[PDB]
């Protein structure tokens, strides 16, 4: 016979709060008061602290029963939500220590602008290729998803196009601009990216979102689409354009290399590898970014298999094509001070080079 | 509870809207009105947007009880239907965002030709074949289902056959003509492209179309029927002829590669590669056709692997067999100005030679 | 039907009686005494020796309806648990010779720390790392617990993070100090290490304790978490640095091991190599450890494949770095008189340099 | 409407007939009367032949309804049982043209001792070893369960630890002397090695018994325990120290091959082979050892993968160290007289220099 | 509905008939009257043809509920059993045609001798051996079964041992003579080989028919048998001793077969292999059999991995040993008359010796 804190708050009461007060984050666990996170500090709300019960009633508050029995059965949850004239919400529900715990966050109605997240122009001019294969890459935290939602927002306020999305999780939400926009969300729209690419050529789509690019059947439809006139975006978690195409390539049997480099050669319109790395400032993270866009001659490249080569052509590139290679980018970042020596040549897959470029 | 939008439109309305304005495709999506694709573009009806009930009940009218039952398992259906005195169509059912969506296509009872696909002679001359292995390789999406269509209704109309197609989905449907044809959608009437094979020969067809040649197993069944006096037509993912007869031999047990050279060798009447470009305009799509026609020369190449070589005998291929090579046809579309350098070059799997034959 | 013995003590009893003694472990089996272990030391209680029905009972008694259900399925279980004015406890019940058996663990309020493990400021200093993967390995039972414990709960007072650990089992317990804190154990708040790991992005940590990088999977997941600004705490039973990053690479594809090579050089803060060795008395244990920071000149030779030259480094880096080897480590007991030359001439991974060492 | 045999003993008679003529095996299966083995020697019983309704009854008798269950499912059965006042004992219960059949197994109170087993002293030493791994070896049946109780009683004897056995099955039982031991047996007391063993660090052991050394997961297990202080006894179906140690090395990936043959040269502190060879007489058995026990020298040739050459150290360590190979063993054998030239150049994996010993 | 024929005899009839007219084989089959074999020829019995309903009430006349259960799941059902008086038989049990259909055999009381199987001495003084394996090849239907059988009855005839035998299926039965006998058949008194000799070893054998060495398992529990001082008699489906020594081998990965080699060296005491040839007359069968007997000179062969090798001590082995090639089988059979020069080349392994023994 236990019961809820004194007049305890209600979940409506602490996403209100977590919202006015600009925050990101709202942390639901034990003998802790609620918490929330604004701009990356973690900060107590001044309430007493939760016990399990408190816990269990504010995270079920949020789910629908078929969620709840979901959640006992597994004890994992993950879930979107909106609260109405609030916002739209990710929620993520576990067991701790045998009590409920939830992590619940903000999902915006703006999307960041290519200005915004200080993405240079080639970025914004890969938004309008008509057709092919864009590949946006890099650790899962590195700001791909923030790339990808600028990218998509700019189709969809240019195109009159079909855009479908498959997310793991969807990270940002597009409201229809001029193109209608599906978004599945694997693991509750769909029961996977299997799935829900059996049937993309049936959904009359013209943008496809693949959300990251785990196996051979996947690649595939990645590649299948790029072919047929679609703009498919796609996602590795790699950190090199050269990484990248190798991958692509590598995991396939010996004998169909050939063909899928060919297939690359063809439908390739652009690789950008990301890393968020720490501001000198230490409270704060900063994009490098690695930009590889498809000439005559790297397109000849991939199809001969010399795909180490294509390196030399992005060191020469940036100005007439948008082509910056890591350390290029590293490099630039020092000039400005915004990362610190030792980040930089940490990050660097080639210390030897970057310290060339900074004897200037 | 909610109630779906005041004095809301039926899918027969919506779908005699579709045909009547000559569209292609009609989309059901929440917070958007129902939008039809008219010769490419997306184009919103007269009416208010959609809500999740709407969606739903829309979707769900043109279901039967099974088909629902196991879209709620499933979270993903796709089916064939007919609306009588209007139209057959596909539609695709899906979740996203926890709301039901639909894509509805329509499928012509008129089947496009040879002179309209631009398909060149040597294909109606393939379509008049009446035994052995026939193969329309490229993308999904390339149109393999269209060069297939012809192909089956030149045969519905010229022969007194037993016609049976294996497909997935069915995207062209074909009364009987002269032939009696029967097709089996893998999903619907068939489980599997194994199941529907395992008895393909204890159904006395004449004619089978037996779709994507995924295993060991569906190309040991198109091969012994091409063996033994049927038309085999079937498909591969492959972007040439070389290409997709390294293929048919390469899945294979090193021990069975001799035998199965030796059966491609024998029993191989063509060989189709497509690839549907851009127009220069964008805005439309063109094709571009590799075809391979087996003579002594080059049934010899394959069966004592020399695969590579056949390449050398479709460049001189033209007049006698019809025979054209990738770069010829692509050569081909920028004479009639149809396709730009650009792409035309990125799809080339010869840069060099495509140049040299555009210097003459 | 039998009794249980007269008058028989009850758990609360028994443990209160285990905690007052300074006692560590609980036994209850059959036809012993409970016994409890002091410093080391087996002692049977003043009381008769325990039946069948006796251990059953007792076992029984710190159990939840679900746990013994568990239990008879499985013939295993084990918990935490706590008895309030008393403390926390680990409980493990199995059956042996058709009989239920209990061993029961305090777990202590007091978390030991660097100077009272005998640990060197250095793995202080790693402590106060922002980011990146930090690594102890060694043997379960060589004190990695102990030494993450620590680590954890440094972090704890001195930072205002949320630290999320995943555990087979939790070993120490932490109370919120500055930081929030989730611990899920594996068999318990979560199925596996793969359930946890698969929302660990989504659960908003800045500090997580991965447990033991079992599979591709997990490895992938920690270095993900280091490559994106989080501090990642995670183990393998490995006895040396060398030795562990070559494992890291190793269980990889070929194809994906110069990229795997790339994030370690990057993202790698520290790797710490335990054992614990018998003292020269041997009613004890002392702690070698081997400790490997890295410079430099070290993520050169993890990304450009020079591995075994790392331990060169080491040999090195004492006063600037605070590395250490584990020959290093070694002859420093033996020094202190800590250990016997038997004893650390078997550890060695390279007696004749030991005997070089111990020459000068 | 079949009965028992008129006046028909129960198995309480029989297993008292059994013990008391010193019988170690008790035969019931139909055709013939009840049979006793005492000292080798089958003997029937002066009883009417068993029918088919005896045997069950019989078996029965001493089983459980949740034994008869799983012995009706599997028509499989083993198991431990204790009658009151005379024995505990093995069974099998099994079919046989379609009947039941037992075989029944005198469980002795009394453990025989090195000095009965005519094991050599260093075995004895051994069972001193405060820690490590110790390996007895060789085919099930050859007397490596009364040389593994033999160990344990003494270790029960005079020490004051925990000592955990896992066995497949029991074959000796172990009242509680000066240890408290805890006798687990797979497939009755845990489903398996994998699952006792998952739990055997959370038990607080000293000294554990591991059955055999199957796979993977049990070796590293085991290895692990005499990593971190504990005496490690286990068990392989191999014929010599050096066939022992490089089995161990070998079922690894070769990456992990260096790390296991450094813990091996670490922990391991005794090999012994067994086996059992019939005496001259033809009527009896004699065993054969083979003695390996770690020196530096040894560890050095472990660790540097130089294993073969061990051999030679057993070869001139008897005196000082107590090894002896299995050659020298043989030799001894014929010596006293206990063996046949024509059994030990049999079992002589070198005949050749057992020949040259000979020769003196 | 359709009835059984008039008068239609049952099956006590029927068998009656087949014992008393010395067959060996009854046919239960539709359109056809019983047919019996005699002495090799198949006979009609002076009845009407047998409708489906006969088959199906004759069939299940001979069975148990569980059978006609077990029938009816899986349209296959082998058996043994008894007619009181009269005889045991064999019974299968099978569909053709949707009808059920019967063959029944009959298994003699009285065991052939190995004078009237003519085998050579030397299998007699095999029998007489005490321990070890004893391997007896060929395929199944080349006289395995009763060479066996042969062995076994002498055995059960001379000792006092438990004699255990897993048959697929018991061919020949064996009442207790001297020893106790135990037979299990696998299918239907134990689940699988795997399962019955899983506690062999707990069931106090000393002789063991362990029947056809399929597994790794399985061949590891017969030289764990052989090894422990029992006698293991085994089958395998090889034709001569070097191809069946390989065999032991070859099927265990690299690293163990150095043991298995040094294993079987030590406790292999024979091998046979069998052929049953046409003899000249074609309406008969006369035995080819190969044996090889270890010796010192064989068993270093063996263990040191020159087994081909072999084959030259069999050439020789004769007078001493009473080994015998498979060529030297042909030519005495060709001496003699009994099969042909055309069956004897072809079933020579190396006919050019064969014709250079034929010429002296």
């Amino acid at each position: 016979l236990y019961f809820q804190s004194a007049s305890m708050a209600n979940m409506h009461q602490l996403l209100t709060e977590l919202v006015n007060r600009g925050g990101s984050d709202l942390h639901i666990t034990t003998n802790s008061p609620p918490q929330i996170r604004v701009d990356g500090q973690l900060i107590p709300l001044e309430m007493p602290p939760l016990n399990a019960v408190d816990t269990k009633q504010l995270c079920y508050s949020i789910l629908t029963e078929q969620q709840k029995h979901k959640f006992e059965e597994a004890n994992e949850l993950d879930l979107s939500f909106g609260i109405k004239g609030l916002s739209r919400f990710r929620g993520n529900v576990f067991i701790q220590r045998g009590a409920v715990a939830g992590v619940f966050r903000v999902i915006p109605y703006k999307i960041l602008t290519f200005e915004e997240l200080g993405l240079p122009v080639v970025v914004k001019e890969l938004a309008e290729k008509p057709r092919g294969l864009i590949l946006v890459t890099g650790p899962t935290g590195s700001g791909k998803s923030t790339t990808l939602a600028a990218i998509i927002d700019k189709i969809n306020t240019e195109r009159h196009d079909h855009i479908v999305t498959i997310e793991d999780p969807i990270e940002y939400l597009h409201p229809h601009k001029s193109c209608v926009v599906n978004q599945r969300e694997v693991g509750a729209d769909t029961k996977s990216f299997k799935n829900a690419l059996k049937y993309i050529l049936r959904q009359d789509p013209d943008v496809v979102l693949v959300g990251e690019l785990r196996d051979l059947e996947t690649i595939e439809a990645a590649l299948t689409l790029a072919e047929t006139g679609h703009l498919c975006l796609a996602t590795l978690h790699t950190n090199s354009a050269v990484q990248t195409i190798n991958r692509i390539v590598d995991v396939f049997p010996p004998y169909q290399q050939p063909q899928v480099r060919a297939q690359l050669s063809f439908v390739l319109e652009g690789v950008m590898s990301q890393t968020l790395l720490p501001n000198v400032s230490g409270k704060g993270r900063v994009l490098a970014l690695e930009v590889m866009v498809p000439n005559p001659a790297i397109r000849n490249l991939i199809r001969e298999d010399k795909i180490h080569q294509i390196y030399s052509q992005m060191q020469v590139g940036q100005e007439k094509f948008g082509m910056q290679t890591m350390n290029q980018s590293l490099f630039s970042l020092l000039q400005k001070r915004r990362i610190s020596l030792d980040v930089a040549m940490a990050r660097s897959s080639d210390p030897d080079e970057l310290k060339q470029m900074l004897a200037s």
